[PDB]
């Protein structure tokens, strides 16, 4: 299943909780916050688009570093 890898401007704590609600609301994913590097890693079968509007439903600066 693809691993979607995510950049969000994330500064602190409660912008991780932010990403998690939001991709909550979403559903059909499993996901990683990692808070010290600014990343979201996210294993879906969503396309990058809908994973993207997803995330900066936030306010925040996001952006895709990509796959594997
Ligand atoms: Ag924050
Ligand atoms: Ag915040």
């Amino acid at each position: 299943m693809p691993k979607h890898e995510f950049s969000v401007d994330m500064t602190c704590g409660g912008c991780a909780e932010a990403v998690s609600r939001v991709l909550n609301k979403l559903g059909g994913v499993k996901y990683d916050i990692d808070l010290p590097n600014k990343k979201v890693c996210i294993e879906s079968e969503h396309s990058m688009d809908t994973l993207l509007a997803t995330l900066k439903k936030t306010g925040k600066t996001v952006s895709y570093l990509g796959l594997e």
